[PDB]
């Protein structure tokens, strides 16, 4: 059994680096100014979210899905209810499109997560260009994305459609160190830990650390709460659980320098999954940082 929809990356017509920072730095700069979103938090989370739930569709099995096809600018999947809270990033991404409308949706949604974990002092994520838009036939159906009220063994066997192992998976999960969850988005309230537009490895300290206690929400959804104020999904606390989960929870928990090595890693194939890039496609591109530009 196999499929032939090969996606072949191609790029913007005559573009290269300098462009691609151009957009990076556009999006970086709005990430400064419009820093009063979601109480101070910024817009940086929404923005990581919204890369990882437009890639996230992904079926290795057709290569269905995926960032290639930006098909989230599509009402089917725009109003997926796994998709909840993420029109608030797609309107942060409004005017810097507008600026800049020969970027590709797809390559759009996959910069705006790079620049946003970036410009929040994450590690260096290489991005490479040249998703082209597919019409919205292409749009993946709503169910793709995981549940949080699952088990270690649910979280495994999704994560094996995107074509991620234990180690990628345990590692992209601590992008949960960024945001919170909303009450009205997903039926879950609070966030992860303390510092959260500031890109660390807290979510491990905190899953390790903290003392959790099995409480109901207001939505009738059990979560893990902690007396500092911090929560934890039933699919996170489940990696604590899983002994093979545990040793990596561990391991990042005590070198942030490994946890930002492996989620650069596990980032940029999560943003590429389904893609071609032909022999003679551009290298990746790192971006640097605003303040690296003394921007
Ligand atoms: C089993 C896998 C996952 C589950 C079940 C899950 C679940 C959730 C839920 C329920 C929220 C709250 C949404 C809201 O109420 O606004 C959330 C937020 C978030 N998740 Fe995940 N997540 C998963 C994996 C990931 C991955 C792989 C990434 C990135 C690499 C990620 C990044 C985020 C970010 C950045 C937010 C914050 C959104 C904000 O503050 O606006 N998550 N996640
Ligand atoms: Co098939
Ligand atoms: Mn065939
Ligand atoms: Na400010």
């Amino acid at each position: 059994h196999h499929h032939h929809l090969v996606h072949v990356a191609s790029v913007e017509k005559g573009r290269s680096y300098e462009d691609f920072q151009k957009v990076y730095n556009a999006i970086a700069l709005k990430l400064r100014e419009d820093d009063e979103y979601d109480n101070y938090i910024g817009y940086g989370p929404v923005l990581v979210r919204l890369a990882w739930h437009t890639s996230g569709t992904w079926d290795k099995h057709d290569n269905t899905g995926g960032s290639y096809g930006g098909t989230y600018r599509f009402k089917k999947e725009f109003n997926d209810p796994s998709n909840a809270g993420l029109q608030n990033g797609f309107k942060f991404l409004e005017p810097i499109h507008k600026e800049f409308p020969w970027i590709s949706s797809g390559d759009l949604f996959s910069l705006g997560g790079v620049t946003a974990v970036q410009e929040m002092q994450g590690p260096k994520i290489p991005w490479r260009c040249g998703r082209v838009d597919t019409p919205e036939d292409t749009t993946p159906d709503n169910g793709r994305l995981p549940d949080a009220d699952k088990d270690a063994d649910y979280v495994r066997t999704f994560f094996q459609r995107l074509n991620m192992n234990d180690r990628e998976v345990v590692a992209l999960m601590g992008a949960h160190a960024l945001g919170k969850t909303h009450l009205k988005n997903s039926g879950y309230e609070g966030p992860w830990g303390a510092a959260n537009n500031v890109f660390t490895n807290e979510f491990y300290l905190n899953l390790l650390n903290e003392d959790w206690k099995l409480e109901k929400n207001d939505a009738n959804n059990e979560q893990w709460d902690s007396k500092s104020g911090y929560m934890m999904l039933p699919t996170d606390y489940s990696l604590i659980q899983d002994p093979k989960y545990l040793s990596i929870v561990k391991e990042y928990a005590n070198d942030q320098d490994k946890f930002f090595k492996d989620f650069s890693k596990a980032f940029e194939k999560l943003l590429e999954n389904g893609i071609t890039f032909p022999k003679d496609a551009p290298s990746p591109f790192i971006f640097k940082t605003l303040e690296e530009q003394g921007l």
